């Protein structure tokens, strides 16, 4: 049975509901974003309208082959009529294709539903800067103090900087990164423009980057192996056993690997600065944690829900203890003391 904080009251509508079987009252199912844990259920059986982006309707006819018919994909930042009510979808900056949710109520009340974000100042002159917001279903992954990590554009920096030294000192130098879902996708593709290469990949990883809309991907992108140095494997094969498999299988062509592994936060992050981080080594194989984050960090949450200032806060993560739920009620209660909404 569906829970309550995916359902939009005063509407025929979820969100990121798709695992509890046909919902009674549902007229339309919204889809922020291609993750797992959010399609979890749909397949070519489903016969219920779907809404989402470009993006992730690419995604959904040629990965999970639902039926055409029942996908409507939406354009970003313009007024949309749905079942009867206006929705406006605004770029999460999560991963390709992430949306937010404006819905304008029949009764006067404006909810946004985030999905999963990265929470950025950009935001404050997106069409929210317009009206008030009543309620907010906020992504809370990191909702506690601890969460620390750096831009993203710093940890680009480290990769391509990291990359373009080993392989100028050793040519014969094969870079692997892992990868399990779409987005992060600027790790490699950084990395491969540095060092000149297109970036080679299995059939089903190349599939899915052809449903992106990421401009010139003919440029970028390969399935033949051999004619590039970048590689993407599964993020579980990015370990010594793994890497030393992958090295037997390339002819004699390199004589060491250079790999990454973008994460989320790892506690490693409340002590060591990115500019420190040092990898994980073993004879001609070696390992970069890089924490990538594609979700708010605390301070960012903080700053966009003391601009926003909602009337009310519902939480879509760490729902599901006690001491999660309030820790998380306790930090909502100081930004609004604090800013004096
Ligand atoms: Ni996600």
């Amino acid at each position: 049975t569906c829970p309550f904080y995916k359902k939009i009251p005063g509407t025929g509508f979820t969100v990121d509901a798709f695992q509890y079987g046909v919902v009674e009252g549902c007229t339309a199912y919204f889809l922020t974003h291609f993750h797992s844990d959010h399609y979890a259920g749909l397949s070519k059986h489903f016969t219920f309208p779907v809404y989402c982006s470009e993006i992730t309707g690419n995604l959904l006819k040629n990965k999970l082959h639902v039926q055409e018919q029942y996908i409507h994909p939406l354009p970003l930042d313009t007024e949309c009529i749905v079942n009867g009510v206006k929705v406006v979808l605004l770029d999460a900056n999560h991963c390709p294709g992430a949306v937010m949710i404006l819905f304008y109520l029949p009764n006067g009340t404006v909810i946004l539903h985030t999905g999963d974000f990265r929470a950025d100042p950009s935001m404050e002159r997106s069409l929210l800067a317009d009206q008030k917001v009543h309620m907010l279903y906020l992504d809370t992954t990191y909702c506690s103090p601890e969460y620390t990590f750096p831009s993203q554009q710093e940890v680009i920096r480290f990769a391509i900087n990291t990359a373009f030294e080993a392989v100028t000192l050793n040519p014969h130098a094969l870079v692997v990164c892992g990868t399990y879902s779409i987005g992060k996708e600027k790790v490699f593709l950084a990395i491969a423009d540095v060092l000149g290469s297109k970036v080679g990949m299995s059939q089903e990883k190349y599939k899915t980057l052809q449903c992106l809309n990421i401009p010139e991907i003919n440029s970028l992108i390969t399935t033949d192996m051999c004619s590039s140095l970048v590689h993407l494997l599964p993020m579980m094969q990015i370990n010594f056993k793994g890497l030393q498999s992958h090295l037997k299988k390339c002819g004699g062509k390199y004589n060491q690997i250079l790999a990454f592994r973008p994460t989320g936060w790892t506690h490693s992050n409340k002590f060591t600065r990115i500019a420190d981080v040092i990898p994980q080594t073993k004879g001609n194989i070696s390992i970069y944690g890089i924490p990538y984050s594609e979700h708010s960090s605390y301070l960012e949450m903080k700053r966009f829900v003391q601009w926003l200032k909602p009337q009310k806060i519902i939480p879509t993560v760490n729902v599901g203890t006690w001491k999660s739920r309030s820790t998380m009620e306790k930090y909502f209660r100081e930004w609004k003391l604090e800013a004096g909404y």
